[PDB]
Protein backbone atom coordinates (compact mmCIF):
# COMPACT_ATOMS: atom_id res chain seq x y z
CA UNK A 1 0.00 0.00 0.00
CA UNK A 2 2.64 2.48 -1.06
CA UNK A 3 -0.83 4.07 -3.81
CA UNK A 4 -0.18 7.44 -1.71
CA UNK A 5 0.18 10.52 -4.53
CA UNK A 6 -1.07 7.95 -6.96
CA UNK A 7 -3.58 10.03 -8.11
CA UNK A 8 -3.22 13.62 -10.25
CA UNK A 9 -5.99 16.50 -10.38
CA UNK A 10 -8.39 18.25 -8.49
CA UNK A 11 -11.63 19.91 -7.57
CA UNK A 12 -12.23 21.49 -10.77
CA UNK A 13 -11.79 18.24 -13.44
CA UNK A 14 -11.77 15.72 -10.77
CA UNK A 15 -8.93 13.16 -9.78
CA UNK A 16 -7.40 10.55 -12.10
CA UNK A 17 -5.48 7.27 -11.98
CA UNK A 18 -3.04 5.70 -14.23
CA UNK A 19 -3.12 2.58 -15.80
CA UNK A 20 -2.17 0.70 -18.03
CA UNK A 21 -4.97 -1.03 -20.80
CA UNK A 22 -3.76 -4.43 -22.69
CA UNK A 23 -1.08 -6.18 -24.50
CA UNK A 24 0.86 -4.43 -25.14
CA UNK A 25 0.01 -1.81 -22.92
CA UNK A 26 -1.32 1.18 -23.29
CA UNK A 27 -1.45 4.29 -20.91
CA UNK A 28 -4.55 5.71 -20.12
CA UNK A 29 -5.70 8.61 -17.31
CA UNK A 30 -8.87 7.19 -15.37
CA UNK A 31 -11.06 9.30 -13.48
CA UNK A 32 -11.51 8.27 -10.10
CA UNK A 33 -15.72 8.04 -9.53
CA UNK A 34 -17.17 6.53 -6.23
CA UNK A 35 -20.45 7.47 -8.08
CA UNK A 36 -20.98 4.92 -10.82
CA UNK A 37 -19.96 1.53 -11.05
CA UNK A 38 -18.53 1.56 -14.97
CA UNK A 39 -15.18 1.31 -16.19
CA UNK A 40 -14.72 2.81 -19.28
CA UNK A 41 -12.24 4.39 -21.61
CA UNK A 42 -12.42 6.36 -24.71
CA UNK A 43 -12.72 4.47 -27.72
CA UNK A 44 -12.38 6.96 -30.66
CA UNK A 45 -10.58 9.66 -30.66
CA UNK A 46 -12.23 13.04 -29.29
CA UNK A 47 -12.47 16.86 -29.06
CA UNK A 48 -10.69 17.10 -25.54
CA UNK A 49 -8.79 14.21 -25.17
CA UNK A 50 -5.29 13.48 -26.67
CA UNK A 51 -5.26 9.80 -26.92
CA UNK A 52 -7.94 6.59 -26.85
CA UNK A 53 -7.45 2.89 -25.91
CA UNK A 54 -7.35 1.16 -29.19
CA UNK A 55 -8.51 -2.36 -28.63
CA UNK A 56 -7.51 -3.62 -32.16
CA UNK A 57 -3.93 -3.16 -30.78
CA UNK A 58 -4.77 -5.43 -28.18
CA UNK A 59 -3.89 -9.16 -28.36
CA UNK A 60 -5.81 -9.70 -25.07
CA UNK A 61 -8.96 -8.01 -26.06
CA UNK A 62 -11.61 -9.98 -26.21
CA UNK A 63 -15.26 -8.60 -27.40
CA UNK A 64 -18.17 -9.51 -24.75
CA UNK A 65 -20.53 -8.94 -28.16
CA UNK A 66 -22.83 -6.20 -26.47
CA UNK A 67 -23.09 -2.63 -26.35
CA UNK A 68 -23.87 -0.69 -23.25
CA UNK A 69 -24.71 3.03 -22.33
CA UNK A 70 -24.37 4.59 -19.08
CA UNK A 71 -26.33 8.09 -18.07
CA UNK A 72 -24.63 10.39 -14.92
CA UNK A 73 -26.37 13.06 -13.61
CA UNK A 74 -25.11 14.83 -16.63
CA UNK A 75 -23.42 13.67 -19.50
CA UNK A 76 -23.66 9.99 -20.92
CA UNK A 77 -21.48 7.29 -23.44
CA UNK A 78 -22.46 4.44 -25.40
CA UNK A 79 -19.57 1.85 -25.64
CA UNK A 80 -19.00 -2.11 -27.14
CA UNK A 81 -18.65 -4.16 -23.82
CA UNK A 82 -15.24 -6.30 -23.59
CA UNK A 83 -12.93 -7.67 -20.94
CA UNK A 84 -8.82 -7.03 -20.79
CA UNK A 85 -5.80 -6.91 -18.99
CA UNK A 86 -5.22 -4.27 -16.85
CA UNK A 87 -2.36 -2.47 -14.61
CA UNK A 88 -2.02 -0.52 -12.38
CA UNK A 89 1.84 0.74 -12.54
CA UNK A 90 1.66 2.22 -8.97
CA UNK A 91 0.09 -0.22 -6.67
CA UNK A 92 -0.49 -3.63 -8.42
CA UNK A 93 2.32 -4.63 -10.59
CA UNK A 94 0.34 -7.78 -11.34
CA UNK A 95 -2.08 -7.35 -14.38
CA UNK A 96 -6.05 -8.65 -13.71
CA UNK A 97 -8.63 -9.30 -16.15
CA UNK A 98 -11.26 -6.46 -16.09
CA UNK A 99 -15.10 -5.71 -18.23
CA UNK A 100 -14.19 -2.25 -19.73
CA UNK A 101 -16.44 0.23 -21.92
CA UNK A 102 -15.16 1.59 -24.73
CA UNK A 103 -16.55 5.07 -25.47
CA UNK A 104 -17.93 5.69 -29.51
CA UNK A 105 -20.29 8.04 -28.70
CA UNK A 106 -20.53 10.33 -25.45
CA UNK A 107 -22.74 13.62 -25.44
CA UNK A 108 -21.36 16.25 -21.95
CA UNK A 109 -19.03 13.52 -20.80
CA UNK A 110 -15.55 14.61 -22.06
CA UNK A 111 -14.80 18.51 -21.07
CA UNK A 112 -12.40 21.37 -21.43
CA UNK A 113 -9.16 20.65 -19.80
CA UNK A 114 -9.39 17.29 -18.40
CA UNK A 115 -6.82 15.26 -18.26
CA UNK A 116 -8.50 12.00 -17.79
CA UNK A 117 -9.99 10.03 -21.19
CA UNK A 118 -11.87 7.15 -19.05
CA UNK A 119 -13.67 6.68 -15.49
CA UNK A 120 -13.33 3.96 -12.89
CA UNK A 121 -16.64 3.59 -10.89
CA UNK A 122 -15.85 2.29 -7.31
CA UNK A 123 -19.52 1.61 -6.70
CA UNK A 124 -21.56 -1.16 -5.98
CA UNK A 125 -22.84 -3.77 -9.10
CA UNK A 126 -26.46 -3.05 -8.51
CA UNK A 127 -25.50 0.58 -10.37
CA UNK A 128 -23.63 -1.15 -13.11
CA UNK A 129 -24.75 -0.92 -16.79
CA UNK A 130 -26.46 -2.85 -18.52
CA UNK A 131 -26.81 -4.68 -15.37
CA UNK A 132 -25.47 -6.13 -11.92
CA UNK A 133 -24.40 -8.83 -13.81
CA UNK A 134 -20.98 -6.80 -15.36
CA UNK A 135 -18.88 -7.28 -12.18
CA UNK A 136 -17.24 -4.50 -11.07
CA UNK A 137 -13.35 -3.25 -11.60
CA UNK A 138 -12.87 -3.26 -7.88
CA UNK A 139 -15.07 -6.58 -7.63
CA UNK A 140 -12.44 -8.12 -9.86
CA UNK A 141 -9.32 -6.01 -8.57
CA UNK A 142 -10.20 -7.73 -5.05
CA UNK A 143 -10.93 -11.43 -6.45
CA UNK A 144 -7.65 -11.16 -8.81
CA UNK A 145 -5.92 -9.80 -6.04
CA UNK A 146 -7.27 -11.15 -3.10
CA UNK A 147 -7.02 -7.73 -1.13
CA UNK A 148 -9.64 -6.67 1.15
CA UNK A 149 -12.65 -5.32 0.29
CA UNK A 150 -12.17 -2.12 1.15
CA UNK A 151 -10.23 1.24 -0.53
CA UNK A 152 -9.95 4.05 0.88
CA UNK A 153 -9.39 8.39 -0.91
CA UNK A 154 -7.44 11.62 -0.07
CA UNK A 155 -7.91 14.12 -2.83
CA UNK A 156 -5.72 17.00 -2.12
CA UNK A 157 -6.09 20.80 -3.71
CA UNK A 158 -6.75 24.21 -2.70
CA UNK A 159 -0.76 18.18 -5.87
CA UNK A 160 -2.87 15.27 -6.34
CA UNK A 161 -4.48 12.85 -4.15
CA UNK A 162 -4.13 8.96 -3.44
CA UNK A 163 -6.56 6.05 -4.32
CA UNK A 164 -5.60 3.12 -1.85
CA UNK A 165 -7.16 0.10 -2.95
CA UNK A 166 -7.52 -2.33 -0.48
CA UNK A 167 -6.35 -0.93 2.58
CA UNK A 168 -6.02 1.94 4.71
CA UNK A 169 -2.84 4.04 4.29
CA UNK A 170 -2.28 5.54 7.94
CA UNK A 171 0.36 7.87 6.83
CA UNK A 172 -2.46 10.30 5.17
CA UNK A 173 -4.56 11.17 8.29
CA UNK A 174 -3.64 11.89 11.99
CA UNK A 175 -6.33 11.90 14.71
CA UNK A 176 -8.96 9.20 15.34
CA UNK A 177 -11.13 7.92 11.58
CA UNK A 178 -14.86 7.99 12.66
CA UNK A 179 -16.99 5.70 10.86
CA UNK A 180 -20.70 5.91 9.18
CA UNK A 181 -23.00 2.89 8.36
CA UNK A 182 -23.56 2.58 4.13
CA UNK A 183 -27.79 2.52 4.47
CA UNK A 184 -28.37 1.44 0.85
CA UNK A 185 -25.75 -0.48 -0.88
CA UNK A 186 -25.87 0.98 -4.55
CA UNK A 187 -24.52 4.54 -4.15
CA UNK A 188 -22.42 4.96 -1.20
CA UNK A 189 -25.42 6.08 0.45
CA UNK A 190 -25.24 7.09 4.67
CA UNK A 191 -27.19 9.19 6.48
CA UNK A 192 -27.31 12.97 7.54
CA UNK A 193 -28.50 13.91 10.45
CA UNK A 194 -27.89 17.79 10.87
CA UNK A 195 -26.55 20.70 9.05
CA UNK A 196 -25.03 23.36 10.98
CA UNK A 197 -23.85 26.56 9.39
CA UNK A 198 -21.88 28.92 11.39
CA UNK A 199 -22.57 26.69 14.34
CA UNK A 200 -26.49 27.76 13.50
CA UNK A 201 -28.60 24.91 13.03
CA UNK A 202 -30.70 25.02 9.64
CA UNK A 203 -33.72 23.24 12.15
CA UNK A 204 -34.91 21.58 9.09
CA UNK A 205 -36.78 17.79 9.01
CA UNK A 206 -33.92 15.70 8.95
CA UNK A 207 -35.81 13.86 6.44
CA UNK A 208 -35.16 16.99 4.11
CA UNK A 209 -31.52 15.68 3.90
CA UNK A 210 -31.80 12.29 3.44
CA UNK A 211 -34.55 12.74 0.61
CA UNK A 212 -34.21 10.87 -1.54
CA UNK A 213 -30.53 9.72 -0.83
CA UNK A 214 -27.01 11.63 0.37
CA UNK A 215 -24.53 9.87 -1.52
CA UNK A 216 -20.49 10.60 -0.78
CA UNK A 217 -19.76 10.59 -4.65
CA UNK A 218 -15.87 11.60 -5.69
CA UNK A 219 -17.45 11.77 -9.10
CA UNK A 220 -19.20 15.12 -8.40
CA UNK A 221 -17.39 18.23 -8.11
CA UNK A 222 -19.70 19.83 -5.69
CA UNK A 223 -21.72 19.74 -2.66
CA UNK A 224 -24.85 19.29 -3.73
CA UNK A 225 -27.89 19.99 -1.56
CA UNK A 226 -31.67 19.36 -2.36
CA UNK A 227 -33.52 22.34 -3.40
CA UNK A 228 -34.90 23.42 -0.17
CA UNK A 229 -31.75 22.82 1.70
CA UNK A 230 -29.36 24.51 -0.67
CA UNK A 231 -31.62 27.35 -0.39
CA UNK A 232 -31.60 27.83 3.41
CA UNK A 233 -28.17 27.17 3.10
CA UNK A 234 -27.66 29.82 0.91
CA UNK A 235 -30.23 32.49 2.91
CA UNK A 236 -27.95 31.40 5.63
CA UNK A 237 -24.00 31.72 4.07
CA UNK A 238 -25.30 35.21 2.93
CA UNK A 239 -26.74 36.41 6.48
CA UNK A 240 -23.54 35.48 8.10
CA UNK A 241 -21.60 38.29 6.18
CA UNK A 242 -24.36 40.68 4.16
CA UNK A 243 -21.96 43.05 3.85
CA UNK A 244 -19.72 41.91 0.60
CA UNK A 245 -21.31 41.72 -2.67
CA UNK A 246 -21.99 38.61 -4.35
CA UNK A 247 -25.16 38.53 -6.28
CA UNK A 248 -27.29 35.48 -6.81
CA UNK A 249 -25.78 34.61 -9.97
CA UNK A 250 -22.69 33.98 -7.86
CA UNK A 251 -24.76 31.42 -6.06
CA UNK A 252 -25.89 30.17 -8.65
CA UNK A 253 -22.63 29.25 -9.73
CA UNK A 254 -23.43 31.22 -13.26
CA UNK A 255 -20.89 33.47 -12.56
CA UNK A 256 -17.44 33.49 -10.70
CA UNK A 257 -16.86 36.75 -7.94
CA UNK A 258 -13.73 38.62 -8.95
CA UNK A 259 -11.10 39.93 -6.06
CA UNK A 260 -8.78 43.00 -6.83
CA UNK A 261 -7.04 42.94 -3.22
CA UNK A 262 -4.19 40.77 -1.80
CA UNK A 263 -6.82 39.66 1.47
CA UNK A 264 -8.67 36.80 0.60
CA UNK A 265 -12.41 37.05 1.25
CA UNK A 266 -12.63 33.96 3.51
CA UNK A 267 -12.36 35.48 6.90
CA UNK A 268 -16.12 36.66 6.04
CA UNK A 269 -18.02 32.90 5.53
CA UNK A 270 -18.97 31.28 8.07
CA UNK A 271 -17.95 26.91 8.66
CA UNK A 272 -20.82 24.49 7.44
CA UNK A 273 -20.79 21.25 9.33
CA UNK A 274 -22.65 18.05 8.17
CA UNK A 275 -23.61 15.47 11.21
CA UNK A 276 -24.11 11.55 10.36
CA UNK A 277 -25.10 9.02 12.61
CA UNK A 278 -21.93 7.15 14.47
CA UNK A 279 -22.18 3.22 14.06
CA UNK A 280 -23.69 3.56 17.68
CA UNK A 281 -27.17 5.22 16.70
CA UNK A 282 -27.48 7.35 20.08
CA UNK A 283 -24.28 9.40 18.80
CA UNK A 284 -23.42 11.21 15.73
CA UNK A 285 -20.10 12.76 14.65
CA UNK A 286 -19.73 16.05 12.67
CA UNK A 287 -17.36 17.25 9.56
CA UNK A 288 -17.03 20.31 8.98
CA UNK A 289 -15.35 22.76 5.86
CA UNK A 290 -14.09 26.07 6.19
CA UNK A 291 -14.81 28.48 3.76
CA UNK A 292 -11.51 28.28 2.22
CA UNK A 293 -13.44 24.75 0.65
CA UNK A 294 -16.43 26.00 -0.67
CA UNK A 295 -15.62 29.56 -1.63
CA UNK A 296 -12.86 28.08 -4.11
CA UNK A 297 -9.98 29.91 -5.84
CA UNK A 298 -9.81 30.44 -9.84
CA UNK A 299 -6.43 31.76 -11.93
CA UNK A 300 -6.33 35.67 -11.38
CA UNK A 301 -5.81 36.63 -14.79
CA UNK A 302 -6.21 40.62 -15.56
CA UNK A 303 -6.26 43.66 -12.50
CA UNK A 304 -7.20 40.72 -10.17
CA UNK A 305 -5.44 38.13 -8.01
CA UNK A 306 -8.19 35.43 -8.29
CA UNK A 307 -11.89 34.70 -8.80
CA UNK A 308 -14.11 32.28 -6.82
CA UNK A 309 -16.80 30.29 -7.68
CA UNK A 310 -19.44 28.83 -5.00
CA UNK A 311 -18.95 25.09 -4.18
CA UNK A 312 -22.26 24.41 -3.43
CA UNK A 313 -25.07 23.92 -6.06
CA UNK A 314 -28.64 23.56 -5.92
CA UNK A 315 -30.00 19.36 -6.73
CA UNK A 316 -33.31 18.11 -7.99
CA UNK A 317 -33.47 14.89 -6.10
CA UNK A 318 -30.08 14.06 -3.72
CA UNK A 319 -27.83 14.76 -1.16
CA UNK A 320 -24.01 14.53 -2.85
CA UNK A 321 -21.25 15.12 -0.57
CA UNK A 322 -18.60 15.54 -3.73
CA UNK A 323 -15.11 16.72 -4.47
CA UNK A 324 -15.53 20.26 -2.09
CA UNK A 325 -16.58 17.97 0.76
CA UNK A 326 -14.10 15.07 0.10
CA UNK A 327 -11.45 17.45 -0.23
CA UNK A 328 -11.04 17.97 3.02
CA UNK A 329 -11.21 14.18 4.50
CA UNK A 330 -9.36 11.04 3.85
CA UNK A 331 -12.59 8.80 2.74
CA UNK A 332 -12.60 5.51 3.84
CA UNK A 333 -14.70 3.02 1.68
CA UNK A 334 -15.43 -0.17 4.04
CA UNK A 335 -17.62 -1.94 1.60
CA UNK A 336 -16.49 -4.96 4.16
CA UNK A 337 -18.07 -3.91 7.22
CA UNK A 338 -20.75 -1.78 5.74
CA UNK A 339 -19.30 1.35 6.53
CA UNK A 340 -17.76 4.77 5.79
CA UNK A 341 -15.08 6.53 7.64
CA UNK A 342 -13.55 9.82 7.80
CA UNK A 343 -10.76 11.36 9.00
CA UNK A 344 -9.10 14.90 8.98
CA UNK A 345 -7.21 15.25 5.74
CA UNK A 346 -3.47 16.93 6.78
CA UNK A 347 -2.39 17.58 3.26
CA UNK A 348 -5.90 19.70 3.61
CA UNK A 349 -4.08 22.71 5.10
CA UNK A 350 -3.88 26.47 3.60
CA UNK A 351 -0.90 28.34 5.05
CA UNK A 352 -0.35 25.82 7.72
CA UNK A 353 -4.01 26.19 8.58
CA UNK A 354 -6.55 23.10 8.97
CA UNK A 355 -9.46 23.75 6.27
CA UNK A 356 -11.72 20.96 7.65
CA UNK A 357 -12.50 19.70 10.98
CA UNK A 358 -14.03 16.55 12.36
CA UNK A 359 -15.30 15.99 15.86
CA UNK A 360 -17.63 13.53 18.24
CA UNK A 361 -19.24 12.04 19.22
CA UNK A 362 -22.56 14.10 20.42
CA UNK A 363 -25.35 12.89 21.25
CA UNK A 364 -28.30 11.88 18.85
CA UNK A 365 -31.53 11.14 21.56
CA UNK A 366 -33.12 14.10 21.35
CA UNK A 367 -33.46 14.19 17.72
CA UNK A 368 -34.39 12.15 14.78
CA UNK A 369 -34.25 8.48 15.03
CA UNK A 370 -33.97 7.24 11.17
CA UNK A 371 -33.37 10.35 8.95
CA UNK A 372 -33.88 8.01 5.55
CA UNK A 373 -37.04 8.20 4.38
CA UNK A 374 -39.66 4.65 3.27
C1 LIG B 1 -25.01 6.18 -12.93
C2 LIG B 1 -25.41 7.51 -12.24
C3 LIG B 1 -26.60 8.33 -12.72
C4 LIG B 1 -26.97 9.64 -12.01
C5 LIG B 1 -26.15 10.12 -10.82
C6 LIG B 1 -24.97 9.31 -10.32
C7 LIG B 1 -24.18 9.85 -9.10
N1 LIG B 1 -22.75 10.21 -9.31
C8 LIG B 1 -22.41 10.95 -10.51
C9 LIG B 1 -21.03 10.62 -10.99
O1 LIG B 1 -21.00 9.27 -11.21
C10 LIG B 1 -20.67 11.38 -12.27
C11 LIG B 1 -19.27 11.08 -12.80
C12 LIG B 1 -18.89 11.82 -14.10
C13 LIG B 1 -17.53 12.41 -14.22
C14 LIG B 1 -17.11 13.15 -15.49
C15 LIG B 1 -18.10 13.27 -16.62
C16 LIG B 1 -19.46 12.68 -16.50
C17 LIG B 1 -19.86 11.97 -15.28
N2 LIG B 1 -20.67 12.87 -12.07
C18 LIG B 1 -21.70 13.75 -12.45
O2 LIG B 1 -22.76 13.39 -13.01
C19 LIG B 1 -21.58 15.18 -12.20
C20 LIG B 1 -22.62 15.78 -11.50
C21 LIG B 1 -22.73 17.24 -11.13
C22 LIG B 1 -24.04 17.85 -11.14
C23 LIG B 1 -24.16 19.29 -10.77
C24 LIG B 1 -22.94 20.10 -10.39
C25 LIG B 1 -21.62 19.48 -10.38
C26 LIG B 1 -21.49 18.06 -10.74
O3 LIG B 1 -20.20 17.46 -10.73
C27 LIG B 1 -19.66 17.12 -11.95
C28 LIG B 1 -18.46 17.89 -12.41
C29 LIG B 1 -17.82 17.57 -13.73
C30 LIG B 1 -18.40 16.45 -14.56
C31 LIG B 1 -19.62 15.67 -14.08
C32 LIG B 1 -20.28 15.97 -12.76
C33 LIG B 1 -24.61 8.00 -11.05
Amino acid sequence: LAMVDNLQGDSGRGYYLEMLIGTPPQKLQILVDTGSSNFAVAGTPHSYIDTYFDTERSSTYRSKGFDVTVKYTQGSWTGFVGEDLVTIPKGFNTSFLVNIATIFESENFFLPGIKWNGILGLAYATLAKPSSSLETFFDSLVTQANIPNVFSMQMCGANGGSLVLGGIEPSLYKGDIWYTPIKEEWYYQIEILKLEIGGQSLNLDCREYNADKAIVDSGTTLLRLPQKVFDAVVEAVARASLIPEFSDGFWTGSQLACWTNSETPWSYFPKISIYLRDENSSRSFRITILPQLYIQPMMGAGLNYECYRFGISPSTNALVIGATVMEGFYVIFDRAQKRVGFAASPCAEIAGAAVSEISGPFSTEDVASNCVPA
